[PDB]
């Protein structure tokens, strides 16, 4: 009655704490494949020992090569590994619009996907869902999971209102004069998470992840700012409930509910603590300064391949920004850039190739604004 | 569909706020029964000429007699007229002890009990839990229907606690020092235009959320371990539900009956505009503490009368109507309600047996309030 789960990105943050929580539930959960980009090969040497799990996919040729008996390697090799591999859940764990390929692979499979990777759906669109069941995706993003929580609490028809909460990064409160000197270190889960994080982009991408999970209208998808982040997003019904999740940090919770959906696993996480005196707390976005979320429901409403370009242009923007290239409030200009000349790219994806299309494009037109800067 | 509503209680505040409700949805709810006590009998009178409502009742003898076309009146009125009216929901929104009846009435016919008496169930106990069919109570106050909806966030197996948030009343956070000096005034304790002294009073002493933690017991079947009770000032969280992977589900919305209350009507389908949502325009928060159960103990006594079970809740709030009523008057300091409660509570063992009838309910009643005398007047 075991799950069987392919973890891929396994050493980094997510893909740990998910080998934890399946090995803490053994009678649940089983390891039958393993994928890492390969620049941490210690980690990932450990995993296949701990795990007994031979079945590897290697990004780095190099790295495969100097492991050894990698019988996945190369930049495909994260999406042959699960196009070959039987599982009952492919963990998508992989950072960046990378995991597109191994989300489409992981779908078309008929496997439950566990979503850690929001960009491959951000990117991927309608060609996503077109490959997708209903309720294939299973959100591991802790917003996302605490809003499908949430969504029991009434039918479709009695939603209003769905509310993400963002913890408002490092930077909430400052102005836009304090943002031009944010170094790459105060700005820095792994390192495009964080960035994401601090130039509120991670929420923009969210706002579009949650679109396309739950096919709410960007009009009814609010975003509050929460500095806590212990409720990690709330339901509004049509008679004036509010329905919320709320949990001390841990990815292991909503990591835990995505591998067993939908059952609940026992000690998973530490609940709330209502002996010892607390408060949650709520502010407005302020949009002026943080202008991220805005640009992500202008890229949503436009829909098509216009989230791949959100996306891409904020990869190439936040790598320049993190080798020291460009400031801080650049990153977003930069977006917004690309997008307002991203005008062919509101048709709707009908192959892959469409999608890379428009992400290389957004890519070059990145580059282009950096070069100008 | 429609539901053919029977109100009971119709001139309360409850009552009138649920017709309120059932006014702006005719296409949900149409009322077919109405029943009051007698001494707000005019606006029952305005309620049959507003409403077209001929079925009504009313339990006071010398109010009845005033009227001449009640067909429903005297002790068992609104018993009578649950009896024989065909409905689909039962809000039993009666005050006290004879709240008890009517509720056992409407369990017999088979209709949805949406239910607001707290008598029916710290009274009633196994009385009324071995009469109701899975499903068919559904609670009116807010923080069982907030449980009642945190509780669809997972399958009853996975149920870890069930926590009941408290305002804290008037004497959040004071010291035992402070109670002392606290006055019936203080305790917001006097008839105010819709609501009795009791009811502030219990919330200012905690022993209405020992009540409720009663209620959530009986309701929900969780024991008593595993109902926990944190203040929360603002009202907004209304209750919470943990599930044993660490996930709580919260529900909350500016304090306004009419949510829960068009929620027990319509359940389980929600009414579409029934209150306002939480609103995140402007910056706010919502604070948690603990209650220091030295100081205020009433939630840990009603934990022990709720365990040892029977007509033992009974004695709890029998012992509380009685203590009060002596504060009210000056006869005891504010500390010495929930003294009071616990010294009759352990004088009464003789009630844990379960109640075989509603007058097994009554003398536990009677023999709590005498006892409480007895302690009031050192006699
Ligand atoms: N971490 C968190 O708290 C949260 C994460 N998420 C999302 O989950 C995903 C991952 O999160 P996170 O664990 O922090 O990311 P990490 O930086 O911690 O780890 C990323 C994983 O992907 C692998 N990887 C990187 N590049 C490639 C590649 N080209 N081919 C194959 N594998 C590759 C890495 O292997 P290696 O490093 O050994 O080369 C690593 O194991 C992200 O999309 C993020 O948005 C969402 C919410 C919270
Ligand atoms: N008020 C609230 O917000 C809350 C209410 N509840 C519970 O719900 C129940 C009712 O609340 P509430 O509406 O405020 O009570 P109210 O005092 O406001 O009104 C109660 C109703 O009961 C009727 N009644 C009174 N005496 C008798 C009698 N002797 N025989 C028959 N009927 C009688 C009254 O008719 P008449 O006026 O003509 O005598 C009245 O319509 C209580 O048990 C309370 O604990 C729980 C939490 C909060
Ligand atoms: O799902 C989480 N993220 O995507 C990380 C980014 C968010 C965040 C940050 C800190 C904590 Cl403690 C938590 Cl719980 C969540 P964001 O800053 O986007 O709200
Ligand atoms: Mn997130
Ligand atoms: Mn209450």
């Amino acid at each position: 009655g075991r799950l069987r789960v392919v973890v891929l990105g396994s050493t980094g943050s997510i893909g740990t704490q998910a080998l934890q929580v399946i090995a803490d539930n053994p009678d649940r959960f089983e390891v039958v494949g393993l994928a890492a980009g390969g620049a941490h090969l210690d980690t990932l040497l450990r995993q296949r020992a701990q795990t007994g799990v031979t079945n590897i996919a290697v990004a780095d040729e190099h790295a495969a090569q100097r492991v050894g008996d990698i019988p996945y390697h190369g930049s495909d090799a994260a999406t042959r590994l699960v196009e070959q591999t039987e599982a009952d859940v492919v963990l998508n764990a992989l950072v960046g619009a990378l995991g597109l390929r191994p989300t489409l692979a992981a779908l078309k499979t008929g496997a439950r996907l566990a979503l850690a990777n929001k960009e491959s759906l951000v990117a991927g669109g309608s060609l996503v869902l077109r490959a997708a069941r209903p309720g294939q995706i299973v959100p591991v993003d802790s917003e996302h999971s605490a809003l499908a929580q949430c969504l029991r609490g009434g039918t479709p028809d009695e939603v209003a209102k769905l509310v993400l909460t963002a913890s408002g990064g490092p930077f909430r409160g400052w102005s836009a004069a304090d943002l031009e000197h944010v170094t790459p270190e105060q700005a820095g889960m792994g390192p495009m998470n964080t960035l994401n994080s601090a130039s509120l982009v991670n929420k923009g991408l969210e706002v579009i992840e949650t679109h396309l999970l739950f096919g709410i209208p960007y009009d009814r998808i609010d975003v509050v700012v929460h500095p806590q982040s212990i409720i990690h997003s709330m339901v509004t019904f049509i008679d004036g409930s509010t329905i919320a999740q709320a949990s001390p940090p841990d990815m292991k919770l909503p990591i835990s509910l995505a591998l067993g959906w939908p059952r609940r696993v026992s000690g998973a996480a530490a609940a709330c603590d209502f002996h010892t005196a607390s408060s949650w707390e709520f502010e407005p976005l302020d949009t002026d300064v943080f202008p991220a979320v805005e640009l992500a429901r202008q890229a949503g409403v436009a829909g098509g391949c216009m989230t791949a370009v959100y996306n891409a242009a904020n990869e190439e923007a936040a790598a320049a920004f993190l080798a020291g290239r460009i400031g801080f409030p650049a990153i977003v200009g930069i977006i917004a850039d690309v997008l307002h000349a991203a005008d062919q790219w509101a048709v709707e994806p009908a192959t892959v190739d469409d999608v890379l299309d428009a992400q290389r494009w957004a890519r070059e037109r990145a580059q282009r604004a950096v070069s100008g800067m």
